[PDB]
Formats: structure tokens, sequence, C-alpha cells
């Protein structure tokens, strides 16, 4: 009947990704929700923008919604809980911290210094290291140029770890690695999928340094001209889109390493003792104060 208005939401991910099918299962009950009043345009492949740019147009009020994490660390410090290296053990782990206390300070602190609401989780595979050679303890990486997003902790890191790391929107690693600009970058195995990493890369080091989650957001100021009823229909749609991701999840970590190898990556064990300890004694010169109690906790 009526079309009242329509949402737009980016992500990076391509279309086969959980994130997008997520975001377009978002959409439909949204629109079921509403009786089609409210509609959502889902953009992949960054196609609406790059990760920050998006954040900054939620402010602006150019962009309805995106899916966004450890990134808005540089808005809100404790957004950095998403993705503490070696922090969360597991998915109920995170499932835990995500939708307790500890989740809802964070969720305030984005609402108030990003002017982006969460509205829902989803919790995501490990991240590991990519290169063109094997890495099988930070002493190999002798300053290795990487990529790393745009997440001051991650630079810290990696830099204490011995490589090189400078950080970059997500559109353009692909290109930077088959131009030699770097040699490696980190992010788990769905995202290596979805922008073809095997294409560039050589091997998949198994450092699973980070186990983190990831927020869909909507922009505080498009939040604030729902009525009750469709902010409702929005958290409705949210959680079922939720429920829905974490399934297609699951299904990935069973067939994505498989994949990857398909297409001729080989996967690299490494000295994950060395790794660990060296990163969580980076982790604690680098945390934020505001943050340091629950990561030291977390460390324990
Ligand atoms: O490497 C990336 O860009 C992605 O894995 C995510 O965008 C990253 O985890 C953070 O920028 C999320 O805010």
């Amino acid at each position: 009947s009526m079309q009242e208005m329509t949402l737009k939401l980016g992500h990076l991910a391509n279309e086969q990704n959980a994130w997008h099918l997520a975001a377009v299962k978002f959409g439909e009950e949204l629109s079921t929700l509403t009786d089609g009043r409210i509609a959502v345009e889902v953009f992949p492949n960054e196609s609406l923008g790059k990760e920050i740019d998006l954040i900054n147009g939620m402010q602006l009020g150019t962009v309805d919604m995106t899916i966004t994490g450890e990134s808005l660390q540089n808005w809100a410090p404790m957004a950095a809980l998403l993705a503490v290296p070696y922090a969360y053990k597991s998915l109920e782990h995170m499932d835990e911290v995500a939708s307790g206390e500890i989740g809802e300070q964070i969720k305030q602190q984005i609402i108030e210094k990003a002017q982006v609401r969460p509205i829902a989780f989803f919790a995501r595979g490990p991240r590991n290291l990519t290169s063109q050679r094997p890495i099988t303890s930070p002493a190999d990486l002798d300053g290795m140029k990487m990529r790393v997003p745009n997440v001051p902790l991650f630079v810290d890191v990696w830099s204490a770890l011995g490589a090189s790391p400078t950080p970059m929107a997500f559109s353009e690693v692909f290109t930077s690695l088959q131009n030699g600009v770097i040699d490696g970058q980190e992010n788990p195995l769905a995202l290596i999928r979805s922008a073809n990493f095997n294409e560039v890369q050589g091997y998949v080091n198994q450092t699973e340094h980070v186990r983190s989650w990831i927020y869909l957001t909507i922009a505080e100021s498009t939040w604030a001209k729902l009525s009750e009823d469709d902010q409702n229909a929005v958290m409705q749609a949210a959680a079922t889109a939720q429920e829905y991701e974490r399934g297609l999840l699951l299904e990935s970590l069973a067939e994505d390493r498989g994949y990857l190898e398909s297409k001729g990556m080989t996967f690299v064990e490494v000295d994950g003792a060395a790794f660990q300890a060296a990163a969580k004694d980076a982790v604690l010169a680098n945390v934020s104060e505001e943050i340091r109690p629950i990561v030291e906790s977390l460390f324990s």
C-alpha cells in the first residue's frame, strides 16, 4: 500500500555472506511488520560507502543503517571490547557479554558518542592472518606489511607483534594485496571467502587471534523519527534476523575452510602460545584505562 520510507543499509560483505542474507531477512521482516510502510535497500560490497564513511553518514543524516563493530572505538572507547585479541572463548561466551550489563554499557556509549544505535549483534568466527609466506609465530613477521581495519587496538597489537600494519578500508584490500603494497591481512574465514582473498594470498595462518561480534546499527537520528510502534518493529525484525544469521554463521563454520582449501589456500598451524602471550602483553600495554579492568578479567 503506502510506502513511507526506505532505509539504506550498507555493509562490506558479498551477496553469499551471512551478513547479506541477514540484512535481506531484516528488510523482509520489517516490511511485513509495517505493512510495507518501511522498506530496506541493502548495499553489499561497500557499494554505499566505506565503513568509516557510513558511520560519518549516519551522524550527518545521510545513511540509515550499517553493520559495524570495533571500528566504533574511534568514537566510543568501550566498543574496543567487541574484538579484544584472545579475550573471548566461544560464541556462547560472547553472547553472554554482548547481551549482559557490559554489553548494555557498550551499546549506550555507542549511542551517545557515535550517534548510532545497535539493534542486533552477530557473533563471528575467529580472525586469522593470511599471507604470502607461512607465519608460525610472531618472530616470523619480521616487519611484514599488512592491512588492519580502522581499529587502533589492532594497529597497536600487530605492531607490537613485529608486523607493519596499515589501516585501510576493507574494499581496498584486494587490489592492495594484488599490487604488493601489503603482503597480508587478517579476518575471519567468511570474509576471506567473501572478498576472494584466495586469489591474492597463499596462506591462512591459524592464529585465531580475535573472536568478536559486530552490530547491526541504525542512525540515532533515524531511530528518533520512528514511532514507538515502528521502533518495536525494527527491534523485532532485528531479533528475527539475528536468530537467522546465527544459523548461517554455524553453517559457514562447517564449510569455509574446505572451500578455501579447494581454492588453493594452505592452512598453517601456528605456535599459539607464543602468539597469545605476546598479544595479551601488547593488549595490556595499549588498552584504554576505561576498559582495562574488563580485559584483565577476561584474561584471568
Ligand atoms: O576487517 C574488516 O574491515 C572487517 O572484519 C570489519 O569491518 C572489522 O571487524 C571492523 O572494522 C568492524 O567495525
